[PDB]
């Protein structure tokens, strides 16, 4: 539900290299944090946003928003998915939105 | 008359200058560390209330860091830490944040 009710759209395998990034990305830090792979989806927002969830509730996901693809380099967007991984291995769900100055 | 002087509950929406409570106090040294830690000016600092977990902060202009009573109701001090950890390298970039957790 939580993937359905923003209309997420999930990347079953990377084909270009922003996927590619985004799947790895996740893949580490999931690893990192004694998890398994988290679905991994991008929806669309002009918002810079990222959701995650790994309650019991859910299946275990990372939602990233189009808004935060455009706007965040590489480097921004890994430290914003690493604190939300920390949240899933905690079974929690986590948003957050960034607007930058 | 009886309550001068004692711990108080924190007053929603009120900027924290001196400590009500023992919360209040470890919120202002945990973010004046993070912020030492960051390079940056300690941000002013608001409890406010809500039943959502959530803190926001803001370092466009200094800074300021709010955090909801249903986060310091629901997290655990290195949860609460963790959390406050990332807002203030956000204002440490200049950027603005909002985060809250459904647990
Ligand atoms: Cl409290
Ligand atoms: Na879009
Ligand atoms: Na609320």
């Amino acid at each position: 539900m939580a993937l359905r009710s923003v209309g997420g759209m999930v990347i079953e395998s990377p084909r270009n290299e922003t996927e590619h990034w985004l799947l790895e990305t996740v893949g580490r830090q999931a690893q990192q944090a004694g998890i398994g792979m988290p679905t991994v989806a991008i929806y669309d927002s002009a918002d810079i946003n990222a959701f995650a969830t790994g309650a019991k509730r859910d299946d275990s996901l990372v939602a990233v928003s189009t808004g935060l693809l455009h706007n965040m380099t590489r480097d921004e967007a890994e430290a914003v998915l690493a604190h939300e991984v920390s949240h899933i291995a905690n079974g929690d769900m986590v948003t957050m939105t960034l607007m930058q100055g």
